[PDB]
C-alpha cells in the first residue's frame, strides 16, 4: 500500500474526546441523535470549519487494515463543505463491528473545539449489505 498517511489515532488520544449518554442526553449538539445501531456505514455531524475530508482519515482510518486492500476498498470520506449541511461527513467502514467500535469511541470528539455527533448512516440506498472479506 501507498495511500493515506502511516499515522493514524491512538485510543488514548481518542477517548480523551469523548462523552457518554448521560452528557449526549444534556448537549444541545446531542437533541435528536443517538448510536450503537447497526450500520457498516456512519455519518458525523457538527465537524470543524477547520477541517477537511482528507483529514477525517486520521481518526476513521484507525478501523481499517490498510496493509490488507479488502479493507481500504470498502472506506471513503466525504465532509459536506458548504451550504445549509455545512460541517456534515459520511464513513463507509469496512464492518458493521468496526462502526459499532467507532461510534463507542469517537462520539464527542473534540475536533479544532468542536465535539463531533457520530453516528449510524442516516439513510442510503444499496442492493446489498456487505460482509467479512478474510474467507466467507
Amino acid at each position: 500500500s501507498d495511500e493515506m498517511p502511516s499515522e493514524c489515532i491512538s485510543r488514548r488520544e481518542l477517548e480523551k474526546g469523548r462523552i457518554s449518554r448521560e452528557e449526549m442526553e444534556t448537549l444541545s449538539v446531542f437533541r435528536s441523535y443517538e448510536p450503537g445501531e447497526p450500520n457498516c456505514r456512519i455519518y458525523v455531524k457538527n465537524l470543524a470549519k477547520h477541517v477537511q475530508e482528507k483529514d477525517l482519515k486520521y481518526i476513521f482510518g484507525r478501523y481499517v487494515d490498510f496493509s490488507s486492500e479488502t479493507q481500504r476498498i470498502m472506506f471513503d470520506i466525504r465532509l459536506m463543505k458548504e451550504g445549509r449541511m455545512k460541517g456534515q461527513a459520511f464513513i463507509g467502514l469496512p464492518n458493521e463491528k468496526a462502526a459499532a467500535k467507532a461510534l463507542k469511541e469517537a462520539n464527542g470528539y473534540v475536533l479544532f473545539g468542536k465535539p463531533m455527533v457520530v453516528q449510524f448512516a442516516r439513510s442510503a440506498r444499496p442492493k446489498q449489505d456487505p460482509k467479512e472479506g478474510k474467507r466467507k
